[PDB]
């Protein structure tokens, strides 16, 4: 069946038992809702991912909207960073966790995930991490006039406030600092070329950029480190398997499921020729679990040979869960060691951690997806 929908709720609540299909039958799946195809077999969407002359993608300044070589500047800005921001990420997971020891129990999720992103996310922009309640909350609120397909009148109204909210949050913050520069982001975006309004649009894409996929990639690894309480144990023991397990969790259920791309002029990609002026969407999730790329992929393993570590991290990486290529995920560096603070912390400060008494485990997303909740009980 060509027939069925890949934004239905019964998609929806477990994509992995579809995408098996899709590829092998429908790999240019064209959705009648939208005026867009999905396209979910490996070798097909890494080309795509590949070559952004073909399949343009949206610009790193202009709004998230209603869904060209600043990424070396911004990439080097991270990356000369990331290595004074790791004391603050780090004492972030220590405070955020702090409440919930000696209670003995947790959601990292609800508890501790979302708050714990932001607060970095925060260091990263330099704002006040006081704040962290005001932000998470319009951070969402955005998020979703994003992530949702379709929203009430309310919500809409809701995301639209939270940008209102964000913006005149931000924008004298801006100001201040083209003047009188920190040594935070935003005070170097305002250093050696762009203006105020588009400095803004550039913040507010790397706050919705970082934040997200932090949280939901720390919560799936424990999960799935849990899951398998063997290779949990695995990772107790040598710990400089971390990064493995965040790339193999990364892999297996990538935070991030659709990728899309414009299309320029008229161009075959697979069985299926296409139009112009199409979105097409890449199918991470069913791309990682390909076959065709790595053997045995349905299955959770941080002991895979076909992982490969060494650029598990990188514009040429083997799994396509930070994008492909030239235009790969811009805080790749700073992912790695961001979740592997925190990881590290929690398992030392998480003694014998396991899944909470009749924890029922959910997933929940379509564009991005991650659990709903991670009941874990701890001594
Ligand atoms: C859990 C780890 C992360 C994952 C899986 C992830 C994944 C991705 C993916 C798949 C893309 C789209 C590639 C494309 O279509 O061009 C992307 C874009 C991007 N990422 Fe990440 N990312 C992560 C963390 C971060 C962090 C920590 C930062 C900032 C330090 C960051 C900054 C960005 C930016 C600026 C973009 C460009 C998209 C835009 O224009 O808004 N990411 N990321
Ligand atoms: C909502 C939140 C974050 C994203 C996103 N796109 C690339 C990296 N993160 C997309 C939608
Ligand atoms: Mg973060």
């Amino acid at each position: 069946i060509k027939l069925f929908s890949v934004l239905s709720d019964q998609f929806q609540n477990n994509p992995y038992a579809y995408f098996s299909q899709l590829r092998e039958e429908d790999p240019v799946h064209y959705e009648e809702s939208i005026d867009s195809y999905f396209i979910s077999r490996y070798h097909d969407v890494r080309y795509i991912l590949q070559h952004p002359d073909i399949f343009t993608t949206k610009s790193l300044v202009e709004r998230a909207e209603p869904v060209a070589k600043r990424r070396i500047v911004v990439r080097s800005f991270i990356g000369d960073a990331l290595d004074h921001l790791s004391p603050l990420i780090k004492q972030n997971a220590e405070n955020l966790l702090a409440p919930y020891l000696e209670r003995g129990k947790s959601d990292l999720v609800n508890d501790f995930g979302k708050t714990f992103a932001v607060c970095v996310t925060m260091d990263m922009l330099g704002l006040d991490k006081r704040d962290h309640e005001k932000i998470s909350e319009w951070h969402s609120g955005v998020a979703d006039f994003i992530t949702s397909i379709s929203q009430s009148p309310e919500a809409r109204a809701h995301s639209l406030w939270c940008s209102e909210q964000l913006s005149q949050y931000l924008m004298p913050v801006i100001k201040e600092r083209r003047v009188n520069p920190g040594s935070d982001l935003i005070s170097i975006l305002c250093t050696s070329a762009l203006s105020d309004k588009d400095i803004l649009a550039l913040i507010l894409n790397v706050l919705l950029a970082a934040t997200e996929p932090a949280d939901k990639t720390l919560a799936l690894m424990i999960y799935h480190l849990l899951n398998n309480p063997e290779q949990m144990n695995d990772v107790l023991a040598d710990r400089s398997l971390v990064p493995r397990a965040i790339a193999e969790t990364l892999r297996y259920k990538p935070p991030v499921q659709l990728i899309p791309r414009q299309l320029s002029q008229d161009t075959v990609v697979g069985g299926m020729e296409i139009k112009k002026d199409t979105i097409v969407f890449c199918m991470i999730g069913a791309a990682n679990r390909d076959p065709e790329a790595f053997e045995q992929p349905d299955v959770f393993n941080i002991h895979r040979e076909d992982l490969g570590i060494k650029s598990a991290f990188s514009g040429a990486a083997r799994h396509l869960a930070f994008g492909s290529g030239i235009h790969n995920c811009v805080g790749t560096a700073f992912a790695k060691n961001e979740i592997e603070i925190v990881a590290n912390i929690v398992l030392d400060k998480m003694r014998n951690i396991r899944l909470e008494e009749d924890f029922c485990y959910a997933e929940s997303g379509l564009y991005t997806r991650g659990p709903v909740s991670l009941l874990v009980a701890f001594d």
